């Protein structure tokens, strides 16, 4: 069991994407965040962003960033691994969300992503 | 709400893209700038940059770099958040504007784009 | 021959490509995987990583990351150069494998792909 | 006016494209070089170059030489700004130009690219 | 004449690319090769190099190599200048090349390709 993969949406695709520069707390960040649908139907949790400075994780923005937009340039299905209640600046959770983006695999089938699934 | 996400266009489309290197007071800087449209329309401020070493928010220079020139490719209906009468080199503000790029959301109608509004 | 290049398959495609960040011992990591097909099997191995700060070579992450991902935009038929059991997380290998990400070359034909080969 | 904003060519389209690495005196650079047209015409300046380590402006190498590839993939209409006699290194010159690369931007018509212009 | 920019081969198309880590000399590397044709046959030098702790211009591996990935996607006209015989470790020349990658250019046709030339 890999810590942090267990909370994860399945064959859903990127349909929307912000990217932008913001002061949080004492900060100079960067940040961006994806828009999710699944089909024509809105995931229960459809905001998850990524912040440079902040995160229980906060390794891996730019390749992250190119990662998100490539699926979103081709809308192709996705799982999206995600960690909840991370960001604390109410202004941005506010406008967008709590939800810290951890990964983001390919899927193969209406079935199977690739990457840990809960087990079983 | 956000501090600095105040000011912003919706629904335009980044009709042109302008980057270069360029020296202003005594430092040596990169800068680009997006020209915008809405339709056939010009909106009330139609040009927008960023420059790598001045600033209210330096950082992200690159990313914003790439993530203007990717939605001048698709032509795609975008929201620009902005900020008004930032640079102070008049020979810049003259060329381009005085409006500094602060963020780049996406659109999926008339009604919708993503990120905080008023 | 060239230490570490002894294992590899050749004319697989990735069809499936996996990018995350993720903490392994005490260091904060980034990894990614690819995900092998051979036409519409499945090959002995089917899934290789790299990681930024662990492994045989370190070296390389983002242009390793932006070469696989090229590959599996294509889809074309490459050859993969990997080491087995690197990895001693037993929950990464368990979620993706132990093997490690050594080289990708390109295949003109079903009989050739660039790189050695024994 | 903006200093070296006042030499350049525009309705222009890069059609040739130059990357490579060369020792000039003791320093190691990274030059590029784009090659210009218009429709079927050659402009009076045609080669036009940025080195990494040399020049008026050392600084955006990586991203006008990402913004140059693209438009060189694209074919579009760009303008190109750039500045005459800047490369002392007589060999490089013979081989592209004396031009420094200072700025592309694109044009939506033949009457209007982005960008100043004189009077 | 530009110092190693005599040596090279105009209207080749690379076909083949290389991407990979390595140990070499008890350091660690990471090297790419270019595979080239000529239409349907294959030039006397057919793999060119560039690796990024080694060789006689040790600068831009990022840059050469996005460049190189570019004109491999595109399978176009390019010349390709190299360096012969520069890597001496045997494993590596055994399996790729000797020859360290210089600079690459784009070619309008069979005539003229960008960048400096041989009378
Ligand atoms: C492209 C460009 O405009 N560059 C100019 C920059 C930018 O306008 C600025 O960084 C964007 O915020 O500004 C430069 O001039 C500033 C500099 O001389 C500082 C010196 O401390 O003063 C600034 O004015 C401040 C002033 O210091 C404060 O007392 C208060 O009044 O606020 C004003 C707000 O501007 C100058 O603008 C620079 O070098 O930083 C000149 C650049 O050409
Ligand atoms: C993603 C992952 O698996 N990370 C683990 C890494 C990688 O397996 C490793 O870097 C791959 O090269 O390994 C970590 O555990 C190693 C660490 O405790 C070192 C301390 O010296 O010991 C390694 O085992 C060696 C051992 O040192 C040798 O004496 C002999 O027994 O061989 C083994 C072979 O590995 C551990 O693998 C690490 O801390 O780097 C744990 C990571 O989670
Ligand atoms: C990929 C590879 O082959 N790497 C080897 C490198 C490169 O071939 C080399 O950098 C090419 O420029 O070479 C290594 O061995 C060199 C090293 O031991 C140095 C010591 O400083 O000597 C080099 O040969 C010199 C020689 O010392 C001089 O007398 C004169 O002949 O010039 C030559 C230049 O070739 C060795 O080639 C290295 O570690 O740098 C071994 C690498 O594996
Ligand atoms: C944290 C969590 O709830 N994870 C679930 C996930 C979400 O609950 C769900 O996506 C909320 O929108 O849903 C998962 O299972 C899904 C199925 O319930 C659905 O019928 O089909 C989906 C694929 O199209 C998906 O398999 C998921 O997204 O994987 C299960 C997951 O643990
Ligand atoms: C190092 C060297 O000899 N370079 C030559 C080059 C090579 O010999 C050749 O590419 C080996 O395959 O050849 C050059 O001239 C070429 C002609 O030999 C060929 O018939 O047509 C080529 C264009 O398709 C070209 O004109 C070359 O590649 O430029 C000359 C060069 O110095
Ligand atoms: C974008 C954001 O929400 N930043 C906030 C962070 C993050 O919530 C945590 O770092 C999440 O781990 O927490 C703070 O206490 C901090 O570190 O200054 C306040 C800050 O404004
Ligand atoms: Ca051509
Ligand atoms: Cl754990
Ligand atoms: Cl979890
Ligand atoms: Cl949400
Ligand atoms: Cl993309
Ligand atoms: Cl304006
Ligand atoms: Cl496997
Ligand atoms: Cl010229
Ligand atoms: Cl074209
Ligand atoms: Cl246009
Ligand atoms: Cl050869």
């Amino acid at each position: 069991n890999m810590a942090d993969y267990n909370t994860y949406q399945s064959n859903v695709q990127i349909n929307n994407l912000s990217y932008g520069v913001y002061r949080s707390g004492d900060k100079e960040s960067q940040f961006f965040c994806v828009g999710l649908k699944r089909g024509s139907q809105v995931p229960n949790v459809h905001t998850i962003c990524k912040i440079d400075v902040f995160g229980t994780h906060k390794q891996g923005f730019d390749n992250m960033l190119a990662t998100a937009r490539y699926y979103y340039a081709t809308g192709e299905d996705v799982r999206i691994y995600y960690k909840e209640n991370v960001w604390t600046d109410r202004n941005f959770t506010a406008a967008f969300s709590g939800n810290e983006l951890i990964a983001i695999t390919t899927c193969t089938s209406s079935d199977y992503c690739m990457g840990p699934t809960l087990p079983n």
